């Protein structure tokens, strides 16, 4: 009891059998209401969790408009907000995925990925045969034991490191028009 | 009842809207107990859990220093532990995040990334 | 696989199966048999070339 406002916490009653607790905000609900009726188990918040025993990770009582997913409220797989997104997105079936901002992030969907941001992109702790392609658009080293060649015209990187890679150099052996020129 | 000991469980107070279950650990608080005045809803554990419907992913009651975070309870960002960190930490404003060693591993912070690690 | 932000003194092994590029700032160098990509991007790297510096038996051949 308070002034003239009767709230009311605790109920049962047997005309519904509707078990109720805590202050009511919804138009018949609280909280932590139940109703048996039409089952239902309805609850919300935890102060302290220090446990699970199942993973509580999928989402149901929609096949397919509630994605199975454990996320950033208000953020979601194409947003240029900061926040994150996890789990079996369903709206295409497999999982959604998003951390990070819109530029410098990762980004995942259920088939394929976006992670488009460096590492230090090559870090090795292998030996590499391979398989794919390896293109480039430079390339400086120390050595190289190769099996085949390519090299159109022959400049040096005492001139091509140094200024001008057409720069000072002595002899430049162009292997396409009879081009042996001597310095 | 029990020996000397008239260990209760269950209450409602009509003095303060207390509704209390379970046995106490706490002060005045049991897991489950409740109080409608200065309102909260205080729960703990879950046997079996097979579903969700909105994320339980923000943290709050604190806007700052309870980060919206789901990660390893006692590891976070920069230990050398192989526990996880999952979320979005509010002392830096931005999800960190960490899988794994401190050597061999994948470290997020909300702005960039280090995954000093290879692959084949 | 390697988007870049930054620059690299790599602290491991650089290996790979091919290179295509626009320079290279080397240090040293290796090239066995000199073929040029006025044959090698040219179809059959042993293709259309002028001449072919091979340093393993006193090979030049001039064209």
């Amino acid at each position: 009891k308070d002034g003239s406002t009767w709230k009311q916490t605790f109920l049962i009653d047997a005309a519904t059998g509707a078990i109720n607790i805590g202050l009511l905000d919804a138009e018949g609900k609280a909280p932590i209401s139940f109703d048996p009726v039409k089952k239902i188990v309805n609850v919300d918040g935890s102060v302290i969790t220090k446990t699970i025993n199942a993973a509580n990770f999928v989402m149901t009582n929609l096949t397919g408009q509630d994605n199975p997913a454990i996320y950033t409220q208000g953020k979601t797989w194409g947003d240029t907000k900061s926040g994150i997104w996890m789990g079996m997105d369903n709206v295409t079936a497999k999982p959604k995925l998003d951390i990070g901002n819109a530029t410098q992030y990762i980004r995942y969907d259920g088939n394929i990925l976006r992670i488009s941001s460096e590492v230090v992109a090559m870090v090795l702790h292998g030996d590499m045969i391979v398989n794919g392609t390896v293109t480039a658009s430079k390339i400086v080293a120390n050595n190289a034991f190769l099996s085949q060649i390519g090299v159109n015209i022959i400049y040096d990187r005492a001139a091509a490191l140094s200024s001008n890679p057409e720069g000072s150099y002595k002899m430049k052996i162009d292997l396409q028009n009879g081009y042996i020129h001597i310095r």
